[PDB]
């Protein structure tokens, strides 16, 4: 989701943004 992307981005940088976006 949008939130998961922001947090995921801060943790896994770019690659993190995508993971957070898809979530599952």
């Amino acid at each position: 989701g949008l939130f998961g992307a922001i947090a995921g981005f801060i943790e896994g940088g770019w690659t993190g943004m995508i993971d957070g976006w898809y979530g599952s």
